[PDB]
């Protein structure tokens, strides 16, 4: 119907509908002083001061086209075609729209004329597409950087499984998708994600509450939602006589009005809010306006008819206006396409502060892809008094600040929000405002997975849901290799208190106590004592000193067996070497031997005589190095060692034994020595031995008792293979036994009535 044209030399069009929404009789609705006159005014009190101010080019006006909006995108785009016809005096630009839809239509058709625009309350739900929308940009950032601040609140925190809710819309779904895009980037799990809006009704509402409050591993509610549609989330809350931490998007404005009736739902809950400063300069110009006298915006005619009760009797500054953020965001908006016209001047009319011809055509050919894109400008024409830029980067965005509020139970009055810090360029919080994690009283409620893992647990546990990720014990085998495993580090081998690494099965050998006082730590040691001073006494009484060794050992190798039964046995404690594998093999071989060899070899001369001692010794000798032999080349075959690891799932080793299965390696040496005695008492059947005595009662009383002590202990010695222990006694018993039971038989007769 009417063009808000504003005289200048050169001109900018634009948007800020005044109607808003219609129906069958009406082209469209109501007046709106919230999208209409605030916005309207902003913009043409900015194109006066930067008509007046020297940075745009001084001899130059700029002047207006300001479109007769609705907001309607069928209306903008129908209307927008004035622009283009224009153009084909003409559109340099157009500063507008309130609404996504309204922009992207006005856009769609301006960018086939190269001319640019700016956009107000407009997202990246629809303006992502650059490759098109590089032509324009929005004053007012997209609102999918509140999700990202929503994703970077929850991590600051440590809340790393929490529960995504949106609006039923467009700027719900764009803001889940950033949410969640942010939040696995900050290893955030998102618990649930769900739409929600007012179109559901109020069962639906307490469904999505009693979704996550019937579910509580997160106790956040994260709402990109807009204010209408979170208070019915908050209500549904207190229905259900319980509360989440919130935290919110720009639908709840900073705004008591989305919460205070259902206060309880919400105290602590965190609210992103696009940023607002006010340009003190508007509000006092405006306010102070009175277009009943001042002509320049007619509109105002019909946005009186209810801001005054009827009609020139009321002035307009009776009737007072709200400082919005929308202004702020207009104001500066002009004033970045003005100081990006004050550069195409410079760039198309260098010689002048008037218009040239060149910039008859329309310089928006320029402008788009340029001059209105790289417009912080630092702060030109004095914006809100931060004046740190109109906006930066502007790649299809806006100025990109938000503050953050808390909602406090001022139970003086009702709960109430305060400001806790910012985000923008990133989180900054007095968490104290925060009585969610304020200092000790903020409960962060649940909300993470149960993630640390015992020292001791480490299999990886992803039960469904990769997120909560738990461990299982390790076993005792293997150790740690990395968080979530264990490597096997060789059975006899147990993880160690490093958790890394390993306890290695020890190796010892005394474990003989008070109930042992008679086991191989006594034995090997004491039983020595019952032979080896016999040597001694024999020296005493070693009537034919004349007789050399190789004739007059024929009456004491048995003596000499004797002794090496007790010297071995005590090695066998004593001495964890090679040697005791070597000894229990070679020389205990010979020790338990002799003891009843040399009997059968005096037997059976005995039975051959009764019914040349050089050659005596020699073969009683020679019968010695014959086992004795078979044993060297055993110990040079098959080397002898200390250890003897086995059964490691639980076994100590002892250092002093052989790592080889001994069996037969013991026990065919100890078998030939049974069969020795049992072919002397066979021989003793010719009882018939004068010798100082008739010795066939001491080698018959020796060799029965002998005969029961050597067959005593093989059903032990050769078949305990399962035994780590009893051997001990086994072999220390069974040959010193045999050691003393020899010579306190046969020599004692004698030896005893001398040393009487
Ligand atoms: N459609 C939105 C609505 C956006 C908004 C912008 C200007 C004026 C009112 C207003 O309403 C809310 C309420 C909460 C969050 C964002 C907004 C848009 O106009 O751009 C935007 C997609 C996001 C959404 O659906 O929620």
């Amino acid at each position: 119907k009417k063009v808000l044209t504003l005289e200048g030399d050169l001109v900018l069009g634009g948007l800020f509908p005044v109607h808003q929404k219609g129906g069958p009789a009406e082209d469209c609705g109501p007046v709106n002083e919230h999208r209409g006159i605030q916005r309207l005014e902003a913009m043409l009190f900015a194109l006066d001061r930067i008509n007046r101010d020297p940075h745009l080019l001084p001899g130059v006006r700029l002047g207006a086209h300001i479109l007769d909006s609705c907001s309607k995108d069928t209306h903008a785009l129908e209307q927008a075609l004035d622009f283009v016809r224009a153009s084909l005096t003409a559109i340099t630009g157009v500063i507008g729209g309130s609404y996504s839809d309204v922009s992207i239509q006005v856009a769609n058709l301006l960018r086939l004329f190269q001319i640019p625009q700016i956009s107000y309350a407009s997202t990246s739900a629809k303006l992502s597409d650059k490759s098109r929308y590089d032509y324009f940009a929005r004053t007012v950032p997209p609102d999918f950087f509140q999700a990202k601040a929503m994703a970077e609140i929850l991590r600051f925190f440590n809340w790393t499984y929490v529960s995504t809710v949106a609006s039923e819309g467009d700027y719900g779904e764009t803001g889940i998708e950033a949410f969640e895009l942010e939040a696995r980037a900050r290893n955030i799990c998102v618990a649930t994600s769900e739409k929600v809006g007012r179109a559901m009704s109020r069962a639906a509402f307490e469904g999505v509450v009693r979704a996550l409050l019937q579910k509580p591993s997160a106790r956040v509610a994260v709402l990109f939602t807009r204010s209408e549609d979170a208070r019915e989330l908050l209500a549904a809350s207190q229905r259900l006589n319980a509360s989440f931490t919130w935290v919110a998007s720009d639908g709840w404005g900073a705004l008591e009005s989305v919460v205070a009736g259902s206060e309880g739902a919400a105290e602590g809950a965190i609210t992103i809010e696009l940023a607002s400063y006010p340009i003190s300069d508007f509000a006092s110009y405006f306010q102070s306006l009175d277009p009943w006298n001042n002509s320049r915006n007619p509109w105002f005619r019909e946005f009186w008819e209810q801001r005054f009760r009827c009609c020139a009797a009321h002035s307009l500054r009776a009737v007072p206006f709200e400082q919005e953020s929308k202004i702020m965001f207009v104001v500066n908006a002009v004033y970045a396409m003005a100081h990006a016209l004050h550069n195409m001047h410079r760039a198309l009319c260098p010689n002048t502060t008037r218009l040239c011809d060149a910039m008859r055509p329309v310089n928006g050919r320029r402008l788009y892809k340029d001059f209105v894109l790289n417009v912080k400008f630092d702060a030109p024409f004095r914006p809100a008094d931060t004046h740190n830029e109109v906006r930066f980067d502007r790649f299809g965005d806006g100025i990109g600040r938000y503050n953050i509020f808390t909602y406090l139970r001022a139970g003086s009055g009702r709960y109430r929000y305060q400001k806790v810090g910012y985000w923008a360029e990133g989180l900054t919080l007095d968490t104290s405002l925060i009585p969610w994690a304020s200092p000790s009283a903020g409960p962060l409620p649940a909300s993470r997975c149960s993630e640390p893992c015992l020292q001791n647990e480490v299999k990886s546990v992803q039960p469904g849901e990769v997120c909560c990720w738990l461990c299982i014990p390790c076993q005792p085998y293997e150790y740690r290799l990395d968080e979530f495993t264990c490597a096997d580090c060789g059975l006899g081998y147990w993880p160690n208190a490093s958790l890394t690494g390993c306890f290695e099965l020890p190796q010892e050998y005394i474990r003989w106590g008070d109930a042992w006082a008679v086991g191989p730590v006594t034995i090997a040691c004491l039983g020595a004592l019952a032979t080896l001073f016999v040597l001694g006494v024999f020296v005493r009484h070693n009537a034919t000193p004349v007789v050399k060794a190789s004739g007059r050992e024929l009456c004491y190798i048995l003596l000499g067996g004797v002794f090496l039964c007790y010297c071995m046995t005590f090695i066998f404690i004593a001495k964890p070497s090679t040697a005791v594998c070597t000894l229990r093999r070679l020389g205990l071989g010979t020790a338990f031997s002799v003891c009843y060899s040399a009997l059968l070899t005096k037997t059976n001369r005995i039975a051959r005589i009764f019914g040349s001692p050089a050659s005596q010794v020699a073969i009683c000798l020679a019968l010695i190095s014959g086992q004795l032999l078979i044993v060297v080349a055993w110990l040079v075959v098959e080397a002898p060692g200390t250890g003897k690891e086995t059964a490691p799932e639980r076994r100590e080793v002892v250092t002093l034994r052989c790592n080889h299965r001994d069996a037969s390696m013991l026990g065919s040496l100890a078998y030939n020595v049974l069969l020795i005695a049992l072919c002397t008492l066979y021989a003793f059947k010719t009882r018939k031995c004068p010798e100082n005595f008739n010795e066939a009662k001491f080698i018959g009383f020796t060799m029965y008792t002998t005969c029961i002590i050597w067959l005593a202990f093989l059903p032990i010695f050769y078949v305990t293979s399962s035994d780590y222990r009893v051997q001990t006694t086994t072999m220390c018993v069974s040959v010193s036994l045999s050691g003393s039971v020899v010579l306190g038989c046969l020599f004692a007769p004698k030896l005893h009535i001398i040393l009487f």
